[PDB]
């Protein structure tokens, strides 16, 4: 039997990425979709199947729901994750899992006491391209790693977007900066420590719209992370090594059909490698479903989500905050 999934929140990321993966995945059946507006739930179920439900509590009461996907605004994640876990449902939560490390530890403790999986949906971690890059780096293609940069920046979203509301979507650090912060943990490891950052806050809407952070490992391998929603589109990372450098674009959100291109440069020679395409959305939802079906809930996933929450908090608290104009 596939796991029966209920979705709370008819989100753009659900319509575009998550629901098409759930629909197509044999291991998951979309049984219910809830919205603050019934008419919106219905539009989603007409597209993806399942019963439309008005409000989120009604969905969590359902006996035909095994697991809930939570694509709510970041600031509202904790309330509804807590409620879903207490309802007995495993939970696939969108990134950032929540807003701070203590909150994250509480949500994991609630899940733990109930034997339930709580997974942070960093779907990009499921794309093979990163392990292919790390394997090249481990092979010595650019020598010892000296530093790392990653960037995820996007042009401004329509007014009224959740990301402009500090107590709903939570701004550019929580919603977008988490990507390059997470790539830095993925590649440089578990001992990253905050050094300095700047966050630009737009006075008018009182929300963070961009930033830059410097982190370091205890050996002095640095990570320069840039993010924002006042920018042209950038979505990349780059390693600087003792004998070369490696970089790639479309790192966090490659299309399912897009073939990554790894660029390497060293003295007097540069190369580009085309890698296979992969559907990271589909892979992330299949990994969640398999963990729920098997009961094998990888320890690394929660430990990594907790370390990630800590670094985000450290950037939020350590940053210099600049309000403009
Ligand atoms: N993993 C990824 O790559 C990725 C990509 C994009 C976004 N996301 C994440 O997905 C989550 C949602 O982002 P999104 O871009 O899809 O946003 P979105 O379209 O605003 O969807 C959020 C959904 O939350 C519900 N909601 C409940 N209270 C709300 C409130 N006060 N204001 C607005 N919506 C409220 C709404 O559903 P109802 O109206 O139907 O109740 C809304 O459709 C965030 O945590 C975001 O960071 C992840
Ligand atoms: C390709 C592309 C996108 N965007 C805009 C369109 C969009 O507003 C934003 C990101 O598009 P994407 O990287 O596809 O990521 P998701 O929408 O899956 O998830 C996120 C949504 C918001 C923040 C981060 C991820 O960039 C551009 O402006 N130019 C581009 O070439
Ligand atoms: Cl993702
Ligand atoms: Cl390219
Ligand atoms: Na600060």
């Amino acid at each position: 039997n596939p796991i029966r999934v209920g979705v709370i929140g008819c989100a753009d990321i659900a319509w575009r990425r998550a629901l098409p993966a759930l629909e197509a995945e044999p291991l998951t059946e979309v049984t219910a979709i809830a919205s603050r507006r019934w008419d919106r739930a219905k539009r989603f179920t007409e597209r993806f199947g399942g019963e439309p439900v008005e409000g989120y509590p009604a969905l969590l009461e359902r006996d035909d729901v095994d697991a809930v996907y939570v694509p709510l605004p970041a600031v509202l994640h904790a309330e509804w994750i807590d409620r879903a876990l207490r309802a007995g449902k495993h939970v696939l939560a969108e990134k950032p899992l929540t807003t701070d490390r203590p909150q994250a530890e509480r949500l994991f403790a609630v899940a733990r006491e109930r034997g339930l999986l709580l997974m942070e949906n960093f779907m990009f971690l499921h794309h093979p391209q990163h392990r292919q890059v790390a394997d090249m780096l481990d092979e010595g293609v650019i020598g010892e790693i000296r530093s790392f940069a990653a960037s995820f920046t996007i042009p401004p979203k329509p007014q009224g977007d959740i990301r402009y509301q500090a107590d709903v979507g939570g701004g550019a650090l929580l919603d977008i900066g988490v990507y390059p912060i997470r790539a830095a943990g993925l590649f440089l490891g578990a001992d990253l420590e905050f050094v300095g950052a700047v966050l630009r806050h737009e006075r008018d809407r009182d929300v963070v719209v961009g930033g830059n952070a410097l982190l370091t490992t205890r050996q002095g391998v640095t990570a320069q992370l840039t993010f924002g929603m006042e920018h042209a589109y950038t979505n990349n990372y780059e390693f600087r090594g003792s004998t070369g450098r490696l970089w790639m674009n479309r790192v966090f959100t490659p299309p399912a059909t897009y073939q990554p291109v790894v660029h390497i440069e060293r003295q007097d020679h540069a190369e580009q490698f085309v890698l296979p395409a992969h559907d990271q959305f589909a892979k992330s939802i299949r990994a969640f479903a398999q963990a729920v079906l098997s009961g094998e809930h990888p320890r690394e996933w929660s430990e990594d989500s907790l370390r990630q929450a800590s670094l985000v908090d450290a950037v939020r608290t350590g940053a210099r905050d600049i309000y403009f104009p």
